[PDB]
């Protein structure tokens, strides 16, 4: 309904990594670059431990070297859930792909780029069109799944999806 009639609700893996299974899956059908769940998290490991700029030690908390170095260790395993203003963020930026959500509340539309989260409004429309804008849906908390289009998807895949 908050979407184009070519586009589908996925499957994201329930084991605490859904934000990143659901990225990777937009990722690959809009580019088509194949990254797993595990190696997501890995490039929010390398981002922190990289001089990461200040959005990002001020998003999480010195006290800051103890907290950059908790988060290394805890983005790593999967009960660490993903968060598209933090995580979401450091991908745009490694993928050079803007990361459209759609929350419920009525649906609210927000896009996160490598400069942060915005809602989308007249000057920043998603644009489901664009092969550098992946999508994920956000059905409440951290909960996500991948929003996947049919005219990029295998007959088998959709199948697999009915």
């Amino acid at each position: 309904n908050p979407y184009p009639d070519n586009f589908y609700v996925g499957q994201a893996i329930g084991n605490g990594s859904c934000f990143f299974d659901s990225f990777r899956q937009s990722l690959e059908q809009q580019t088509g670059e194949q990254v797993t769940a595990e190696k997501l998290r890995n490039d929010c490991r390398e981002f922190a431990q990289k001089n990461p700029p200040k959005w990002f030690t001020n998003a999480i908390v010195q006290h800051r070297s103890e907290t950059v170095d908790n988060y290394t260790a805890d983005i790593m395993r999967n009960s660490r859930w993903g968060d598209p203003d933090v995580e979401g963020r450091i991908l745009c930026e490694k993928y050079k792909v803007k990361l459209h959500v759609i929350e419920n509340q009525l649906s609210l539309h927000e896009l996160i780029d490598n400069s942060g989260s915005k809602s989308a409004g007249e000057y920043n429309k998603v644009d489901y069109d664009d092969s550098s804008t992946v999508h994920i849906i956000n059905k409440g908390g951290l909960h996500f799944e991948p929003l996947l289009d049919r005219n990029k998807s295998s007959a088998k895949q959709l199948q697999e999806q009915e």
